[PDB]
């Protein structure tokens, strides 16, 4: 389906296992 | 809700803040 | 219009031409 809105808290996400992840767990 | 696409623009983007944000900005 | 889901596969995606592409492609 479509892609419900992200946390909005000034941290990025990006889109894995139909969730929301921090992007910052990647860097 | 649910997301709008992104700017198709042959740049990534990620979720923050309820909009679409430049991978590169964090990178 | 809205996003689809990104594949659900252990990966991290992030948005690009319309698309869902590889977080790892960028770093």
């Amino acid at each position: 389906g479509y892609i419900p809105e992200a946390p909005r808290d000034g941290q990025a996400y990006v889109r894995k296992d139909g969730e929301w992840v921090l992007l910052s767990t990647f860097l």
